[PDB]
Order: C-alpha cells, then structure tokens, then sequence
C-alpha cells in the first residue's frame, strides 16, 4: 500500500524537497539568541510563499497554528511558534519545515544550537544527525525498514540516549502522511521491504535522557518526560536502484544527496 513514485513524480519531490532545504538553509541566519520563534515562523512562511511561492504543509494542518514547528530543548516535536517565545544562548531548537510544491511534499528539520553551545546541546545533536545519516546509508532496495529503526536504535543507546518511540518518520509524496511507518527503533511488528521509487522520511527523535515523553494540552507539543534535551534531523529521500538519494539535502549537511551501494550498482553481467 506504499506507493511507487514515478520519475516524474519524483522530479517533484525534488523540487519539493529541495524548497524545503532551502527553507532551512535560509533560516539559519536568523536563528539567533532574542529571536522569537514566532519571527522565525514568519521569515519561513514568508519565504515558503512569496519567494518559493509554495506552501507550508505546516499551516493550519488540521489545526496546527503555524507554518513551521519550532521544539525547542526538552520540545521533541510539533513545537509551536510563538512571538514570546525568544530563543537563548545555549538552546537547541529545532525547524521542522514541510513544504507543498506542485502538489509534492518536501519535509526535513534540522538542529539549530544557539549561542554558545552546551555539552550536552553539542553531544546530543550530533550523535542524532549521525542517527540520521546512518540511516541514510543504509537506505537500499530490499533492505527492510526494521534494519534501519534497528540500527537507528542500536547507536543511539550505545551513545547513551534513548530513541523516542510514539512518533515516527513516514512515506510521504502527494499526501503528507502516507505508509509506511518509518519506525527508528527496533520492531518485530515492522516488515517493509525497500522498493525503488518509495519517498519517505527518516526523522529520528532523540532524548539525551529517558525515551518517555508527554504531549502538552494543546494538542501538539511533545516533550520529555524526564526534561531531558530532544534532538531531531530529518530527511525525505527516495529509494532508488541502489541506494537513495536525498531530496532536501542542505548545503550543510556533510552526507551526498546520493547513496549507492556497491552490490546495487549497474555492472557487467559476469562482473
Ligand atoms: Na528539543
């Protein structure tokens, strides 16, 4: 019930993704100590609009409140935007941006650490992009997705954090949700074999404490448990033929757009 995407169908996403990059690659600038979460909101909507005259997937989604999601330290996700909210030095904070483009969606979120970094801050957002690249690496047809939650896991807790378990990563592409599950953590529940055309997300959520979390009243906002710092990096990327190939790479992401594996690749048939 995954869908297969088509070429066409992925230059779209392409197009999607690589606006919802950008969308990062801009705000970083101005994410910044005194800055207010709700000004970032605003730069990303207005930039998602006016400049990439596209849409945030974000806005107004069965309700949410903002064009982006701004988690913020022990935020793990869906963090809301707000104008009082004004960023310090030492936080970790992170943008989740989804984009609709000629009816694709392109979805990633990135760490942004402000100021001066904390240990902790630095220790935790870096072990969770390598949890993200990891994954990455591994994205291959005929690979199954519980491999990947897996390994995911398997490095997490050996890095001495935990792997939050109730929101996951997800097929993506015309519908901002769609199958599968991309669990990032083991599951005897998840079977789903890699095919080439799948676009998903892979968006591991990290605690630098306990994996428990609490989701607020407003419906939205996930925290820890513990109060432990949360760090998540996402990518949406499609399955190719022998790899993947990461349709919102940024600038600053220090892993190819594309991955191939060398059993995969086209070679001579004695070869
Ligand atoms: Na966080």
């Amino acid at each position: 019930a995954i869908s297969i995407k088509t070429p066409e169908d992925i230059e779209k996403m392409r197009v999607a993704g690589r606006l919802a990059a950008e969308v990062l690659e801009m705000i970083e600038p101005y994410v910044k100590p005194g800055v207010s979460t709700g000004e970032l909101d605003r730069i990303c909507n207005d930039y998602i609009v006016n400049e990439q005259h596209a849409v945030s997937a974000c806005l107004g989604y069965h309700g949410y409140p903002k064009s982006v999601c701004i988690s913020i330290n022990e935020v793990v996700c869906h963090g809301i935007p707000d104008d009082a909210k004004l960023l310090k030095d030492g936080d970790i904070v992170n943008i989740d941006v989804t984009v609709i483009k000629d009816g694709f969606h392109g979805d990633t979120s990135k760490m942004f650490i402000v100021g001066k970094p904390t240990i902790m801050g630095e220790r935790l957002c870096r072990i969770t992009q390598e949890s993200l690249y990891l994954a990455l690496r591994m994205v291959k047809p005929g690979i199954n997705l519980r491999e990947i939650g897996a390994a995911i896991q398997k490095f997490v807790e050996a890095e001495g954090f935990s792997v939050v378990r109730e929101y996951c990563g997800h097929g993506i592409g015309q519908g901002f949700h769609e199958e599968p599950q991309v669990l990032h953590y083991d599951s005897r529940e998840t079977n789903v074999v890699l095919k080439p055309g799948m676009t998903f997300t892979i968006e591991p959520m990290v605690n630098a404490g306990k994996k428990e979390i609490r989701t607020m009243k407003d419906g939205w906002t996930v925290k820890t448990k513990d109060r432990s710092l949360s760090a998540q990096y996402e990518h949406t990327i499609v399955v190719t033929d022998n790899g993947c190939e990461i349709l919102t790479l940024r600038k600053d992401d220090t892993i190819p757009a594309i991955i191939s594996h060398d059993e995969l690749v086209p070679r001579g048939s004695l070869e």
